[PDB]
This record gives structure tokens, sequence and C-alpha cells, in this order.
């Protein structure tokens, strides 16, 4: 394997590398609902929701996914 503390979309959601849409969705949801600002009471959790999506929105798209699987986010920093 390779060092962690990297941050991968698939991981953020909690799936394997190459998960289909349905899979990405199901998981993404189960999470959002838990980190939702309407369901959750504490912000700490909500703040995460923002991240989760960002990952899903990618794997959800064929261009954003295929590109992420082939190369990946990269050295891109925030």
């Amino acid at each position: 394997g390779s060092s962690g503390s990297s941050g991968d979309y698939y991981e953020i959601l909690g799936v394997s590398r190459g998960a289909s849409d349905e899979d990405l969705k199901k998981a993404y949801r189960r999470l959002a609902l838990k980190f939702h600002p309407d369901k959750n009471h504490a912000p700490g959790a909500t703040e995460a929701f923002k991240a989760i999506g960002t990952a899903y929105a990618v794997l959800s798209n064929p261009e954003k996914r295929k590109q992420y699987d082939q190369f990946g986010s990269g050295p891109s920093s925030g």
C-alpha cells in the first residue's frame, strides 16, 4: 500500500476504487443524512457534508470519475 493522510474521493464516501453510480449514491446518502444540517444538531458533522459531496459529485460524473481513476486529484492543494 501507500502512506495515508492523502484524501481520496472513494475513501471519503467509504467504497472501493471503481464503484458504480448506485453504489456511490447509496453510500453518499447514508453519510449526508448523518452529516446533514437538518438531521444533525452539531455543526462539526455538517461541515463534513460539504466535503463528502465534493467527492460524490466527481465519481458521479463519467469525466470527473474516469479522470480521477486514471490520474487523480493530484498535488492540488486547498
